Formats: structure tokens, sequence, C-alpha cells
């Protein structure tokens, strides 16, 4: 028997080989936010903030006020799973005079024929990921990072999201997404021989044990989309919205069941479309790119013709983009059934470095 | 308490009164204004709350939508889920019902410090939704505002969040953005006046059972707020943060315990202050003028100049806003040491008729 205090209850660990936010489970509350550097904050300012960023995190996370002042508006509840991650943007070691220590794996992104970006919103020098099962855990620590920031730093762009909450379903299973379909089945997960190969930098070397993180604002065109047949629906995933399985599977096939991506109608065509985003977006068709994806949904209201502003915040996670997101989506943007129903307008990619050991800051290696 | 009765947890649709008044706090809100359509009269009007009753039942009940479902909240229990249905001014003269529109709906008063967004205020319907977990909630906000079609249009419609069940190692009042404990004399039904204070009696007949909520979206000048100290933040409300007591409360206090109106202290100056918050907006400072509030708390970012747009979903519950909302105020406008860390943004007035009974839809006795 599963408590309901878990909620609560349940604490991510701050201190780790790798940063909190990227095998920690999904969260029903998600703040991410980029920063920019102030004019004439340099190198010592950046270090002061990461600083600052980390002992405010390491406090949180823990369920244990920021300080003196703390707002009290996460008083009384459980560190509910908070994570709060860390990431540098490409234009970050200009600012820095650390120009020699950026990643090549922060070379920006492709201009994807299908991009629709605002750019304001989009990259930035530092990024913070916020998650937590309750929304003023959430809210508390993002309010102490920003204020944290002080004049050092400015919030750059800022976006609220959402998940399932723990609890919601008779039994832990996968997620769901706006378009109703299971969202997460196919990850890379801890324990298979290949996952630190593929979403970790090995043991520049400030990057040791970090990620890669590419960020995506995706808008759903639900009222497209909703017109749609169940058919047409399924055929752009390859999987059902009932259960997620394979439309390769039968009626005793579920969620876990392997996808036959040879299997043909009485006719002749592919049960699984040739263009279906589960087919299109797999490993084995990508030459081995792969990546962690552990997103929010977002909803921030409706336009004057009742357009609703509702999407996905697409975070994916890897050791090299060059070897996760850049090759698929070079796939995906126009060859993928799915990119007629959703639009990417926003986008951001940042070096994610190893967790803070105990005395030490999040970046303390790039910084120090 | 099972971590499953997050969603196993079922709010009643039928009843003598609608849902989402008397119903505890949910995690998850939205609030929706539409506006009728050209050619859509009181005929159109009565089709839309059928519509709309229906979906509210069905979703309610933890079942998809009665067709067309998206699939978004699959495998979730109802989590709790309410939908409340009321009806501004403007409504009756748009569908031939002047003569049945209540005197309750006659317009606020225009405050000395109301900063109103007039696009985002008011409204011909209204429309509560709230759950404990955000993909029921946002499930039910698309197929309501998917039930309006073409007979009415989304005028504004604005997200808020609260406390998750389990957040806390036990039940207790919520907290609001500015980290104060916010409900504890909130009225309850088993309390002694309680349904003369909140519901219209078995005014127009079609109100009977009925309540008018006032909405006010009001941003926290949380800028201001937290560069308070402690004794000032206290100062504002007259009760103490960690607790919830009153300040005139001893060590033993909690927040339960009765105000002290008339304690000094050794200097003879009055220890909850003279405008404080809570004392000033009590019924006995009011002539008997009463409320239940059962708000959200929003954030929905931050402005360019790094302003978060963030506050409390004020929603309040009364026979007659003149002996509620209206008076106290009228009181607070200027009085309330509170109402210079808070700026009043929109606001809306509305009709919620009694509930639902067997076979039935939502406000049968005004539309037909
Ligand atoms: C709003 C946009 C998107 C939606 C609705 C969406 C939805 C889905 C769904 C339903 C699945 C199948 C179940 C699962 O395995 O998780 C999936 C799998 C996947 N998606 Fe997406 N996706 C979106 C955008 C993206 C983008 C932009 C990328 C990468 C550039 C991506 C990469 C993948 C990958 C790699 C898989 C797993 C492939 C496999 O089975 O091995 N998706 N997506
Ligand atoms: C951002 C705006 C506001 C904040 C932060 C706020 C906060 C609070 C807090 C902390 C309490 C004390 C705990 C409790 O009994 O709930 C309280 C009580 C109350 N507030 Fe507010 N409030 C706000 C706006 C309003 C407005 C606009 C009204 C009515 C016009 C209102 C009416 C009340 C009433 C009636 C009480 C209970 C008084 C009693 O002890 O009988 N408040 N409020």
């Amino acid at each position: 028997a599963t408590p309901l205090t878990s909620l609560g209850s349940e604490q991510a660990m701050f201190h780790g080989k790798h940063q909190p936010g990227i095998t920690t489970p999904m969260q029903a509350r998600g703040h991410l936010v980029a920063f920019d550097l102030a004019a004439g904050a340099g190198r010592k300012e950046a270090a002061a903030l990461l600083r600052r960023w980390s002992d405010t995190a390491r406090r949180l996370m823990a369920g244990e006020p920021a300080g003196s002042r703390d707002t009290d508006v996460a008083r009384d509840a459980g560190p509910s799973s908070l994570t709060v991650t860390f990431g540098f943007g490409h234009s970050f070691f200009g600012r820095t005079g650390l120009e020699k220590q950026r990643p090549v794996a922060l070379d920006p992104l492709p201009d994807f024929s299908s991009d629709h970006l605002d750019k304001n919103r989009s990259n930035g020098d530092l990024w913070v990921q916020i998650g937590a099962d309750d929304a003023l855990v959430a809210f508390h620590a993002l309010r102490a990072i920003q204020r944290d920031a002080g004049a050092a730093a400015r919030v750059r762009w800022q976006m609220n999201g959402f998940n399932r909450s723990p609890g919601a379903t008779a039994h832990p299973m996968t997620a769901r997404n706006l378009m109703g379909q299971v969202d997460g089945t196919r990850n890379p997960k801890p324990g298979e021989a290949d996952f630190d190969r593929r979403i970790f930098v090995p043991e520049p070397a400030w990057m040791a044990n970090g990620s890669y993180v590419v960020v995506r604002r995706i808008r759903m065109l639900l009222d497209d989309w909703e017109e749609l047949s169940l058919k047409a629906q399924e055929d752009v995933i390859g999987r059902r919205k009932s259960d997620g399985a394979p439309l390769s599977g039968g009626s005793g096939a579920t969620e876990s069941t392997e996808m036959d991506l040879e299997k043909t109608d009485g006719s002749g065509e592919l049960v699984v479309p040739i263009n279906a985003h589960a087919r299109i977006t797999r490993p084995d068709q990508n030459g081995g790119a792969a990546m962690v994806r552990r997103p929010f949904s977002y909803h921030d209201g409706f336009d004057a013709d009742g357009v609703p502003d509702a999407g996905l915040l697409f975070v994916c996670w890897q050791a090299d983009p060059l070897r996760g997101f850049v090759p698929v989506q070079r796939k995906l943007d126009r060859g993928d059934a799915l990119s007629q129903f959703i639009r990417h307008e926003a986008s951001g990619l940042f070096a994610v470095p190893g967790g803070a050991a105990e005395g030490e800051y999040v970046g303390q290696r790039l910084l120090e």
C-alpha cells in the first residue's frame, strides 16, 4: 500500500553522479526558466550565482526553507519530489571568458524547415528546470531561484507545465499528453547496457557525467487533431490510444509488445505506417540515435479565435545532440506524419553538468 | 489513506447545490468565461447548458465524454473533478431574459483601487473547472470549450493551482503565494448561519438554492511583499505566517484560536492592527457580511521587466453580494493594509443556480 503522504514525503537527491531531473520520475508540475547574465556579470559573478542557486537547490530539495525571509509558500509540505537542474547555453561561454571550454555539443541546432521559433523565448545563457508533485513547492522553488539571480541575471523566458499526478490512476503507468497518446513507453532506462553511453558524457572535463538537454515548446494543433478519426490519429503515431500497444499487435498486445515493422495488411500495406512517429524515431531507424524524453504538457490559454496555446514542453536528454535530437528531428521535420499537427515555437540547447558533490556547487569544475 | 485516493475520490454532480462551492479545495483549476455568439439566443443557450451539463456529469464520474472523447483523461479516476456553471449580467439582455435578471447581478462598484482588464472581466457565462489531476482538469476544460461550438466563444480563461493531496503529512489549511495560511475562517455547512449566508433560499425563483460568485484576479505585488520583514507581513494580515494564529494569540495558539480584537500590547497599541486584513474583513466588522472563499493561486509567467504575473484567483460565494463581497471590498479598498501589496486586475460576478437533479440540466428553470 503506497500512502497518500508519499507524494509530499518523497525526496530526490541533490548530490549525485548526475544532477536530478534527468532520470527522476515524472513530476506533476514543472517550471522551465532561462536567464541571461547582466551587463558586467562575468566569471566571478556567474560563479557566485551558481553557488547561490546550488545552496538554494540543496535546501529546497530537502524541504528546508531558503533562509530567514523564506516566503513560507512551501511551508508544511514535504519535499514533494522537488528537483532543480542547471544548464549552460552556448552564449554563456563568451560572457564569462570560457570560450575554450564551450563544448562542440552546444553548436546551434539546425534551422529546420518546420521551425516557428520565437527567438526571444528561446535559448539563453542559463537554464533551470524545476519540477515537483506539489504546485506550491514548485512555485516556491522557481521564485527562490529567480530571486537568487537578483540583478546579476534576468529572466529571459519562463514556461509552466504539468503532468499526471501521482495516484491519479489505480496503478502507476505511463503518462498521457494532450493529444491523448500514451507518452513515454520507449525511453532508454538506467540499467540498460548502453544507457550511460547514450545519455551521459563519460567520466571538455567540466561536463563529465553531464548531459545535453534540448527543450522545444511544441504547440499541438488540437483544433485540427481532434477532427481526425481514431484510425487517422493512430496512424500518425503507429501505436494505439487505448493502451499504447503497437498497431502491429493483436487484442492481447499491450504497451510492452514489440513493434512489428514488417507486418502488412491483407491488401499488402504496412500496419505501422512508413512515416509513423513511433516508427521513424526509433534508435534502430536512426543509426543508434537516442534520447531520454522527460516532458511536461502546457496550456497557457486561448487566442481570439479560440485556438488553444497548448502542447508539449518537449525535454530530451542525450550525451551528444548529434546522436539524439538533431538527426531524429532532421527526419521528422518533413518526414513525420505528426509534423502536420504540431508547431515548434521555442527551443533551447543546454549543457547540464554532473551533480554537485558534498561541499560543491553545480558547474564548479567549469567556473573554478 | 492510500495514494490512489487522489484519483479515486469523486465529487457529486447531482444535488440541491452545484459542486465547486462547498467542495474541498482542488490542486488544479481553470476558470473560463464565454460570450454568446451572434445567432445564439435563449434556445441556443438552453441547448448549450444541456450539452455542458451532460459533459460535466460524465466527466465528474470518471467517464469519457459522450462522443469525440480525446482520451486525455483516460485511465485516471474522477480525481475530484467538479464543474460549476453561472450566468453574468450581460447574458439576460442577449436571450430575452431581462425580467429574470437578478438584482444581485447589478454591476460591482468601481473601487478606487480597481485596475481591471475589461476584456478579461465579466462575460455572459462562466464555468469553473477543478480537479486534483491536471490531465483530468484539462480534458474537462477542453470538452466544455468544444461543447460551446458555434453557440459561444471563449472571452477569457485563467489557470489556477493549489496544494496537492498528500503534499503535507496530514491535511492542513492551504497557503497562498504570499506564504499565508489562507482559508482558516471559511464558513462550512455544519456551522450556525451557513445556508442563509451562502445560498439563495427555497429574488428570481430560477436561482433557488444557487449562490452568487465574485471572481477577482488579484495580482500579488510579490516584489514589494517579499522585501518586508516577517513582523511587517504579519501586521498586514493580523495572523502569524508559521501557524495562521491570530497575533493576539499566545504560544499555545493555533489558526482556530479565537482572535482578541481589543488586546493591546505593553504600550497600549492593538496587537492585531486596526487595518489588518483578517480584522477588517470579519463578518462582525461588517454588519454580518459574509462569504465562502474558495480560491486558486496563479502564476502565468514573468513580464519583460521580470515582474511575476502571479497572485490569487479569488473566488467567493454568497447569497447576495451586497451582504458579502461588496461591503467588505468597500472597506478594504483603501482601508486594508494588504491593499498596498495587491492589485485587482480582472473581475466577474455570476449567478450560479442550484444543482441539477437526476435527468436535469443546470439552469433549466431559467432557460426552459
Ligand atoms: C508534441 C510533439 C510530440 C508528440 C505528441 C510525441 C508523441 C510521441 C508518442 C506518442 C510516442 C510513442 C510512445 C513512446 O515511446 O513514448 C513517442 C515516441 C518517441 N518520440 Fe515523440 N512526440 C513528439 C515530439 C517528438 C520530437 C520532437 C522528438 C525528437 C526529435 C521525438 C522523439 C520520440 C522518440 C525517440 C520516441 C521513441 C521512439 C522509439 O520507440 O524508440 N518526439 N512520441
Ligand atoms: C490577494 C488577495 C488576498 C489575500 C492574500 C488574502 C489573504 C487572507 C488571509 C491570509 C486570511 C486569513 C486566514 C483566513 O481566515 O482565511 C484572509 C481572510 C479573509 N479574507 Fe482575504 N485575502 C485576499 C483578498 C480578499 C478579498 C478581496 C476579500 C473580500 C472582499 C477577502 C475576504 C476575506 C475574509 C472575509 C476573510 C476571513 C475573515 C474572518 O476571519 O472572518 N480577502 N484573507
